[PDB]
Order: structure tokens, then sequence, then C-alpha cells
């Protein structure tokens, strides 16, 4: 396999799907990417990832490079070996969780330091992890942000972008091997999300991804940036959503031109209770599934939905078993990999409007 | 199959291996029962506990009397159904853990009441749950125990055990398919184990456990009653030590005729870092292994050390991460089966007094 093509199977309306190739493997688009924090996709392993049908994880690179290090990951065979996942990883930069969870930070155009890491040391360790797919390191802006702070931010992370860019080009294992996406800033503003993608192209990327959405903002106002901001970005390279998110923003994504994604909301809330359902979600804990013995949903295909009943998941996250967070995750990462999959199909046939109607009315119902 | 057959194909000294068939399933003897509290072997699938080689789990009652409930898991389908496990399960009667995990207690010649527990009613409760060994409801007597207090615990267990018989047989259903084991008491006082014996056998049962030697006094104190009071039992049925123990504790205790064990050892000591080794055990979380490659133990055949290295369970563990407690539970379950394998297979070969030999000197070096 080449290092990184991407190739449009079919189309509808903005709606796409295809393929990635990578040394590691094929990714099949749109695509979802459980999070791995800390080397792990929480209370699973490996293999259970692969069998609910991820092509592709998200590492978080902030964890890893505080425990246990990104040159003793290296040093122990980078982290593909580590885990035991041997397929596509894609790393985020750290930039956005060093500000979320440190203390002590001071920014500068150098870099963030934090009790440094610059754009430089950023590809860096993503390059001693041995990401597949590296971030770009950029500036999240808060929302809601002023237009001239969205434009001061965007600017800094377009400088950054190009720092990044280089960074990559030099490390001639990293270049032949890895893949570079750049990130979309600029807020809400059509303005600076259109600066955003322009200086993103004149620099180039494999891949584009679109920031600063998964931020409190609300669908309504998420779709309304979409709708103006993928079109700016090139047709032919993948489209990546940043940090999205529930099943219903991802059949609009996809609907905006979307092709990657990446969540915690399967995995997290999975181990606080809500199960995803194609009649929408449903909170295990709640006392009508104590004596329910159908699965956790009726259609769907995972290994935890043709063994194991709502009433005994109900017990086991009640009691706090370890079980339970195991059976909700693999259910959770399962259902949006079938989520992914309707998609795929229904694009590559020409249904996909009719899909995401038919999803949303039962969904909501 | 039948509902109960012991039968005994090799001899060594004290230590005998044999099989035990019954309607679920056929247990190999010497047999290592993995601990299921509340409904579930703790970060273990069934079929994880299944492919580690273990034939039959213990399921404590006491737990599931309270969450879900007797009633509520037999309206559920019984408790094979609702965890997901269809071979044997032997049930505790709950009595010991009445007295460490409840309180408000009351103990009266009737049962014991609690913030009320008859052996009518913890034999119903176990046949509610669809046990297919119920374990006789006893008083597990403190260590130490003066002859006086030990005497009259004894007494009343035997009378609590002609109970359990009576309660046993009125249920034809229970009767018929499941089988009952008797417990012998007695503290550490030879005249008592004897007199225990005794009662045990005139009333007959199925099978007969030490109890009360999971306490607190130490392997040479309990290999010293071991020595006598397993003779007491009737030879052509299981004898079961309850609670126990340490990898060198089943050896020993196999070396003076036990057939059956269970313990928390393996699972819960795994969820906190010990994993078992041929070499002795080893805490994973000790600095020394933040870079060791090898797996937990050299050896070891299953999944786990196949796959991952000890550096990167030392790092689950140090995180808090649920898949460092399923890979310590897995490989600790899976060195307790394949211990059971090797002596199973020693003595059949007439080679197992070596073996214990072999094991110690190299577990203690
Ligand atoms: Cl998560
Ligand atoms: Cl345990
Ligand atoms: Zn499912
Ligand atoms: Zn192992």
């Amino acid at each position: 396999r080449p290092r990184f093509s991407f190739s449009i199977a079919a189309r509808e309306g903005k709606a796409r799907t295809g393929t990635i190739e990578m040394k590691r493997g094929v990714i099949r688009t749109p695509a979802f990417m459980p999070v791995g924090t800390a080397a792990t996709v929480k209370a699973l392993k490996p293999e259970t990832v692969r069998a609910t049908g991820a092509d592709i994880i998200l590492g978080n690179t902030y964890h890893l490079m505080l425990r246990p290090g990104a040159e003793r990951i290296a040093k122990l065979g980078g982290l593909h070996s580590f885990m035991g996942w041997d397929r596509p990883i894609l790393t985020d930069s750290g930039g956005y969780q060093v500000m979320s969870l440190s203390s002590l930070t001071k920014q500068s155009e150098e870099g963030v330091t934090f009790k440094m890491l610059s754009p430089e040391r950023s590809i860096e360790i993503q390059h001693l992890l041995g990401s597949d797919i590296v971030m770009a390191f950029d500036e999240c802006t808060p929302y809601p942000a002023t237009p001239s702070r969205a434009a001061s931010s965007m600017e800094r992370s377009m400088r950054w972008a190009k720092r990044s860019r280089d960074a990559f080009d030099s490390r001639k294992e990293q270049a032949e091997n890895a893949a570079l996406f750049g990130i979309q800033q600029g807020s809400v503003f059509e303005n600076l999300r259109q600066q955003s993608a322009d200086a993103l192209a004149e620099i180039g990327f494999d891949g584009y991804a679109v920031g600063g959405l998964a931020v409190g903002e609300g669908q309504d106002e998420m779709f309304r940036v979409l709708d103006f901001s993928v079109p700016m970005l090139p047709d032919d390279k993948p489209h990546y959503l940043m940090g999205v998110g529930k099943p219903d923003d991802i059949v609009g994504a996809v609907e905006r031109g979307i092709d990657m994604f990446d969540c915690v909301l399967p995995t997290r809330s999975g181990r606080n209770g809500q199960a995803f359902t194609w009649d929408g979600p449903i909170n295990i804990r709640n006392a009508r599934f104590s004596e329910d013995l159908k699965p956790l949903d009726s259609e769907c295909h995972c290994a935890v939905c043709q063994k194991f009943s709502r009433a005994y998941i109900h017990h086991l996250i009640r009691a706090g078993e370890i079980l339970g967070a195991m059976l909700m995750t693999e259910h959770n990462i399962a259902f949006y990999q079938q989520l992914m999959q309707k998609i795929r199909d229904s694009i590559s046939e020409g249904r996909f409007s009719q899909f995401a109607q038919d999803f949303r009315a039962r969904y909501f119902a």
C-alpha cells in the first residue's frame, strides 16, 4: 500500500464515501475513530475494538507524553506494538488537552509551557509514538470568541501549521511513512474560516480538519458553520470533524461533507450507563430495565447483544462491576461502527438522504 | 450425564485425580473454581473464563440475595442464563459473608437475622439461583476459638447440616438435578473434626468440604489440621477446601487429599497488580517493570502473555485503566488453571511428589 491515497468511490450531494489507503491498512470513509486515552480504548482489548469494525483509532498525545512518556514508548517499539493495535493510528497534537488538563500554562508564539510543547516538539512526539496520521499543532479557540481574538488565534495557528509542515518534512522516516493533517480555525466567522482554508491549502496537507467546533455551540450553529466551511477545503482530500459527536451530529456532518470523526461519547458515556440504540439513547441504570430480558438494541449484531440482557447489564452497572463497563463500551462502539456502515452503504447506493430522514425519525421518535 | 458421579482415575499417596460428571458438564479434579461475586468473575467475560480452562465457577449467594435478589434471578431464568455461564456453578450458603459484610446480625438456633437467613432459606435461595452444587448452611467458627466454643459452633452446624439435607431433599427438582455438599467444622481440634466428619457421613452428602481453615492460621497449622481431618471424610467423595488459596497452599492441600478449591486471590490481587508466575508472584506496579518487554510469565500460554508486555500492563495498572484489571485477571486465572493441569497430569503419571518439590524450589527461589 501507499503512504497515503484517498479515493472517493461515490457521492450524494456533499456526502462522499471511499477509502484512505495507508501502509498499516485501509480506512473506510466516512469513518468513526474510537478514542484511545493513555494507550487503551477504555475497557476493550484491541481485538475487540477491531471486532466492532473500527479501521483506525485516535491516540491522545497529551497523556502519553506524560505517562509513560514519548521517548519511553519509542524505546519499547512504538505505540502500535505497545498497545497491541497494528492498524492506523491518528494522534492529536496535544495542544487542546494541555489547555484543559494542565496547570500553570504559559502561551507564546513559540508554544505552550505547562505543569514546553511547540509545533516542532508536538510533531516529534507524534513521530516517537509512531503515528500514522499526524495532526498539526494548533491553538484551539474558545467559544464564544470575539472576531479580533478569533482572528489572532487563527493567524497564530496558521503560522504553527507551516512550522508543523516543515518539522514533519524534515524527518525522512516520518515524511515517507506517515501523513499530516492541517486544522482549519476561525471560530464561527465565515471570513476567518476562508482565510484559514486558503492558508492551509497554500501550505498543503494530506487531509484537512475542521477545528474548534466541539465547544458547546449547539448543533444548529455547528451545522451553520459546516455549511460554509467544508466547501472551502480541498474537495479531493479527507475532511475530519474533530471531537464530534452524537449519532445525529455525525449524520448531519456527513450530509455537509465530513469524512472522519472521533469522540469519547460512546466509551465515556457507556461506562456511565448510556447505551445507543436505533430508537435513541437509553440509561441502563433506570429501574425500568431491571427485569428486561431484551438486548441493549433489538437489531444490533454485536457480541454483547447476541448474549446478554439489559437486566444483566443494568445489574452490573448499578453494582459498579468492570464487566458492565466492558459490555456497554463494546456495544456502543459497535453501534457507532454500524451507523458508519449504514452511512457508507446508503451513499454508495444513492439513498443517503432517505437514510438520514429515516434515521432521525426513529432515533427521535 | 448423571446428576452427580465422582470417579477417581489415579492416585499418588493421599492425592487423587479424576472427574465429577454433572448435568451441565464435567469437572476435572483437582479443580480450581474462579469466584463470581455478584454474578460476574470480575473483569472477565464468561467466554474468557472458559478460555482459561475453568470447568466450574463459584457464585457468592450473599450479594445475589441482596442485589439483584434471588427471586428476581429465578424470574429471569436463573443465574446461568443471567450471567452467560452454562457450565456447573457451586454456590456458597451465604452464611460466612452475612457475618463479615452485614450489620446488626442476630444469631439463633433458627438462623441469622441481619441488616433472616436459615438453613431452609439458604437452600431455597440456592435453588432459585439454579445452583448445581449447593452448600449446606453453617456457622463458620472464628479463629482462634476455645474448645468449648468450637464444639458449640460445630454442633449447631451439624444440626444445620441435617436441616439443609432435608430442605434440599424436599424439593424434587433440586434433589434430582443438583448436588449437596456438607461442611466439616471443629476449628483446629482433632476430636471435634472427627465428630463433625462422623455426623456428616451419617447424614450423607455428595461431597464434603473442610470448613473453617481460611481464617488466618498460617500454612503450617492449616496443613497440620488437614493431615488428620481429610482422612476422616469419605474417601469416595470429593473433598473441597473452601477459601484456599495461594499456589503453594493448593499444592500442599492436594498432597493431603483435597480435590476442589476456590479463592479470590487471583482476581482481587490481579486487580491490585499482583501477577502469579512460575518464579513466584510479582507486583507489576514496581518501577522495575516500566521497560520490561517480556510477558508476565515466560512460559504461560495465556492470551495475555502471547500479546502484551509487562511494560504495557505496568502502565495500565499505574494509570488505573480497566484493561489493566482485565489483563491481570485473565493471566492470573489462566495461571491457576495451568497449575491445576500440571497437578492433574503429574498425579496421573505418578510424579506428583516430584512436581511439588520442583514447583516449590522454583516458586520460592
Ligand atoms: Cl473514553
Ligand atoms: Cl474477586
Ligand atoms: Zn449491541
Ligand atoms: Zn499469562
